[PDB]
């Protein structure tokens, strides 16, 4: 892989994936807190799917890195919420936590490799 640029579109059709999947739902907008009302007593920092998907179009990630960061404080958040590891919303982290890092293995991969063959002559 060579191209620097190519994760940004690999990472929109990840996310289109994820939206298509059921088990997003939950995640795909902010939690509600009039559903969950100490859900911010928990979470410092909330994350969803839409938060990110916007985060890539406007162009505020550098890196498929920071997405990735951003993706797994979503799994991350669901589990330090849920009430028990058999809750039906953390069991459906579990589930898109597995598609997601399946999937962003190679974007990452390729992003990393691209990155070092273009700095592979920084020296000189």
């Amino acid at each position: 892989s060579y191209d620097i640029q190519a994760w940004k579109k690999q990472c929109e059709e990840l996310l289109n994936l994820i939206f298509q999947c059921e088990d997003s739902e939950p995640f795909r907008q902010p939690v509600d807190l009039l559903e969950y009302p100490d859900y911010r007593d928990i979470i410092d920092t909330p994350m969803d799917f839409a938060t990110v998907r916007e985060t890539l179009e406007a162009g505020n990630y550098e890196s498929p890195m920071e997405l990735c960061k951003d993706v797994r404080l979503i799994f991350s958040n669901s589990k330090a919420y849920t009430p028990s590891k058999r809750s039906r919303i953390y069991s459906m982290s579990l589930r898109l936590s597995a598609f997601f890092e399946e999937h962003i293995s190679s974007v990452l991969s390729d992003y990393k490799s691209a990155l070092r063959f273009h700095k592979r002559n920084t020296i000189t």
